[PDB]
């Protein structure tokens, strides 16, 4: 795998979207790695939408959170998933009104990365694009992040609460890194990114439930 890898270089990444109230993070994250694998597969970006999941995942809780492994199952077994602009964000579960017309992408399965393994984490981020991921995300410090490499030792491995979007990896004075893509608007963070510690003992949980669509 190469020492560093940016998909936003590649044109991989759409723009930083904002869940609002709604706890739709793991739509987000799921999506943001859809995105990933449309563009390498067709070569054209689209958003697309986390709506769809959240009325249509009926294995996840809609905005009370859910898995992105079950959302890419349900994209696999609905034969699609809409755009963006076919199905919007509203911000609230309603029933599944998925249109076939609006289908945007398809799913072949998913692959899960071995728990904790950053090393595989990376690997996959290489070979496949952007993988989804779950951190814990409670801490205040990791809220009011603007710079650096994102490093709490207080951060806890087994207290996993948000979903994300790993879009690459490389380091930084000399401090290893994930670039991370969150759901928060592009005013958090910077410019709705964020640079979290990698190989630091899994800081955050950040390989502990990570996992890719097949396309
Ligand atoms: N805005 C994001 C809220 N964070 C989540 O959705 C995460 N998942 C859950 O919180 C969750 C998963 C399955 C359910 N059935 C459920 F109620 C809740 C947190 C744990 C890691 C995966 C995502």
């Amino acid at each position: 795998a190469p020492d560093s890898v940016d998909y936003r270089k590649k044109g991989y990444v759409t723009p930083v979207k904002n869940q609002g109230q709604c706890g739709s993070c793991w739509a987000f994250s799921s999506v943001g790695a859809l995105e990933g694998q449309l563009k390498k597969k067709t070569g054209k970006l689209l958003n697309l939408s986390p709506q769809n999941l959240v009325d249509c995942v009926s294995e996840n809780d809609g905005c009370g959170g859910g898995y992105m492994t079950n959302a890419f199952q349900y994209v696999q077994k609905n034969r699609g998933i809409d755009s963006e602009d076919a199905y919007p964000y509203v911000g609230q579960e309603e029933s599944c009104m998925y249109n076939p017309t609006g289908k945007a992408a398809k799913c072949r399965g998913y692959r899960e990365i071995p728990e904790g393994n950053e090393k595989a984490l990376k690997r996959a981020v290489a070979r496949v694009g952007p993988v989804s991921v779950a951190i814990d995300a409670s801490l205040t410090s990791f809220q009011f992040y603007s710079k650096g490499v994102y490093y709490d030792e207080s951060c806890n491995s087994d207290n996993l609460n948000h979903a994300v979007l790993a879009v690459g990896y490389g380091i930084q004075k000399g401090n290893k890194h994930w670039i991370i893509k969150n759901s928060w608007g592009e005013n958090w963070g910077n410019k709705g990114y964020i640079l979290m510690a990698r190989n630091k003992n899994n800081a955050c949980g950040i390989a502990n439930l990570a996992s890719f669509p097949k396309m």
